[PDB]
C-alpha cells in the first residue's frame, strides 16, 4: 500500500497531458458513465471569464468531457454574473448558495458551497481569471482519473514562460509540506487552482475558507484516500500573476497546517495572542508603520454532513 | 508588539554619529564590526572604505572583521589591501571542520571579535551608507536596558521585507512568536547586541542564522531589550526564487526545532509515515522544465553550534 517515497510517487504519479489525447478521454469517460462539473471560483473577472467558457465549450464539442460549468461569482462589481450568463455557464452566488452559513467567507467557503450545486460524478475545480487559457487546462488532470484506477485526486502541473511555482508555493506552502508533510513535497505545484477529484471525496473531507482552502484540500486529501491516489499532469505552460497580500496568503497556508498540526497532536500548546490578528511591519517614506489585519479563518464540515 | 512598536523603532536620524561617538567613549565601550564574506570582491572595498571615513568624521567602529568564505572571487584580498582584518571562516573553530555557511561563519567571528558590543553587517550592499553601520548603535549606546538592536530599511509602496522575510519569517513568527512581529527587517544582516549575549546563546548555522538568533535573544534577554532602527533606503541583492527555496526551509528548521525544545511540537514525524518519508536534511523542490516535470533534491545537515563560552578558549 503506498509509494515507498516522495521519489517513488513522483515517477509514478506525475503525468504529461499529451498522454491524455482529448478524444480518448471523452471515449473513456463516455464508457464509464461519469459525468464532470467544472466550478469556476469567480471574482472580478468579467474579461477571463467569457474566454474561458468559451474555451470549454469549443473542447466539448472536438470532445464531450465537461458536463457542467459552474461560476461561482463573489458578486462582482465588474458584471462577471452577467458575462459568465451570456456565454452560456451556469451562474452562482457565493452568498446565495447554503445561506444558512452567512455570507461567503472567501475563496474556500465558495468552493465548498459550490459542492450543492454540483451534479457531476467528478468535480474539477478551475481559476477563472488564466488570461490564455488552453485546452488542456480542462481536461489535463482528467487523464489520470478516467484512465489509471486507484487515482482520485488529480493536482495541474505547469511553468511560467525551471519552475517551481509563484512565491507562496516556494517560499511557504513546500518548505511546510516538506518538513510536516513529506508525501506531498514531490507536487510541483500543490497550490495549483487546476484540480479534480470525485464528488464524494469533496462531500467528506472539511474546507477551509479563504486562502487556507488550498493548502487544506491537499492534506485532507492526503489522510483520506492515501499518497498512492493522487497525481499530477504537466499542463504545458501557463502565463499566471503584489507582495503585500501575498503576506496574508503566506499566513493562511501556515494557519492550515498549524490547524491540521494540532489536530493530529504533533502541535501541542501552541494578550499579544489572536490567531486571526495578523500584524504585518512595514517600511514607508513616512517611517515605519505596523499594519494589522483580522481575517477569520473557518473550517466548513464535510458537506455530507450536511446535506442529503 | 503594539506597545513594543511604539516604544522600540527609532529613526537614525535620533542618533548623530558625532553623538554616539562621543557616548561611546563616555562610556568606554569598544565595537567590533563582522562582515562575513562570500564572494563579495566587488562590495567589500566600498564598505570598509565608508567605515574608515565614518571612523574619521566620529570614531565609533574599533575593529573591521571580515571572515570569508575561502571566495574563489579574491574576496579576502580584497578586504586584507583595504585595511580589514581578514580570516578564513575555515580557520577560525578549525576544529569543527570547514563551516557550514552563514551561520558558522557568525559564531566563527565570536572567536577573534575583541569588541565589547558585535556589530554584524552584510557584505554584499552595493551601495553603502554611513547608517548602515551607526544606526543601530543608538538604542544599546542611548537607551537603556536594550542589548539587541536590528536594521528596519525598506527599497528603492510598503516594503514588509525580501521574499523570504514577507512569506516565510513573518507569517511564521505572527503564529508561533508573536512578540517578533513588530519587527519589519526581522531576518536583516545588520544588528548589534553585547558580545557576551552572543557567545552564550546557541547558532543555528547556514541560513537558519538570523531565525534561531532572534528567537533565542527574545528567550533570553527579552522583548523589552531589543528594539530596531529605520536605517532608510537599502538596495536588496535579487536572488533567484529557486535558492530563496532552500532558505524558507532553513526559517521552517529554525523555528520546527525551537518549538520542539520548547514543547510546543510532540513529534515531528507524524505516526504512521514510514520511515523512507522522514529526512529532515533531505529538502525535495518538485519543479517543472522545458524537457518535462523534475525531482531536484538538495542535502544540507542542519548543523548547531554551542554558545561559543562553553568551546572556545
Ligand atoms: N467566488 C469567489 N472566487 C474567488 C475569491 N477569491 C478569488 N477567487 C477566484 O478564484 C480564482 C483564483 O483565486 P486567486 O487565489 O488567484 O485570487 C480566480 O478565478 C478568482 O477570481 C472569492 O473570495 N470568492
Ligand atoms: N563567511 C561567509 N559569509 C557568507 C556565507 N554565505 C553568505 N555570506 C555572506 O553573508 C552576508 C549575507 O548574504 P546572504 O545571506 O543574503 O546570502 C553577505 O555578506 C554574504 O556574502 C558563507 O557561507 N560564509
Ligand atoms: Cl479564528
Ligand atoms: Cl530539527
Ligand atoms: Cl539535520
Ligand atoms: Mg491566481
Ligand atoms: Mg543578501
Ligand atoms: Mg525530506
Amino acid at each position: 500500500l503506498g509509494p515507498a517515497s516522495a521519489a517513488e510517487w513522483f515517477r509514478q504519479r506525475s503525468y504529461d497531458y499529451g498522454q491524455f489525447p482529448p478524444e480518448d478521454l471523452a471515449r473513456r469517460k463516455r464508457e464509464l458513465g461519469l459525468t464532470v462539473s467544472a466550478v469556476l471560483p469567480s471574482r472580478n473577472v468579467a474579461d477571463t471569464v467569457g474566454g474561458i467558457i468559451d474555451e470549454i465549450h469549443a473542447l466539448n464539442e472536438r470532445a464531450p468531457l465537461i458536463d457542467q460549468i459552474l461560476v461561482v461569482d463573489a458578486d462582482s462589481e465588474d458584471g462577471t454574473a452577467g458575462v459568465a450568463a451570456s456565454h452560456g455557464a451556469e451562474v452562482y452566488s457565493e452568498n446565495e448558495l447554503m445561506s444558512g452559513y452567512g455570507d461567503a467567507h472567501g475563496k474556500g467557503d465558495a468552493m465548498w458551497r459550490a459542492l450543492s450545486v454540483t451534479r457531476g460524478d467528478l468535480v474539477l475545480y478551475i481559476d477563472a481569471d488564466t488570461r490564455d487559457f488552453r485546452p488542456q487546462l480542462a481536461y489535463g488532470v482528467l487523464g489520470p482519473v478516467l484512465e489509471v484506477p486507484g487515482v482520485r485526486f488529480v493536482k495541474a502541473a505547469y511553468r511560467r514562460p525551471e519552475d517551481g511555482g509563484g512565491r507562496v508555493t516556494e517560499l511557504t506552502a513546500k518548505p511546510l509540506f516538506n518538513l510536516f508533510y513529506p508525501e506531498l513535497a514531490g507536487f510541483v505545484q500543490p497550490l495549483a487552482g487546476e484540480f479534480v477529484a470525485d464528488r464524494e471525496l469533496f462531500c467528506s473531507i472539511p474546507f477551509l475558507t479563504g486562502y487556507a482552502v488550498e493548502t487544506g484540500i491537499m492534506i485532507d486529501v492526503l489522510k483520506k484516500v492515501g499518497l498512492g491516489a493522487m497525481a499530477q499532469v504537466d499542463l504545458g505552460e501557463r502565463q499566471n500573476r503584489h507582495l503585500r497580500d501575498l503576506s496574508r496568503m503566506s499566513y493562511a497556508v501556515v494557519r492550515a497546517v498549524a490547524r491540521r498540526l494540532r489536530q493530529e497532536g504533533r502541535l501541542q500548546q501552541l494578550s499579544f495572542f489572536q490567531l486571526s490578528d495578523y500584524l504585518h511591519a512595514v517600511a514607508t517614506p513616512e517611517g515605519l508603520k505596523l499594519q494589522e489585519y483580522v481575517e477569520e479563518l473557518v473550517e466548513r464540515p464535510p458537506i455530507n454532513e450536511v446535506l442529503r
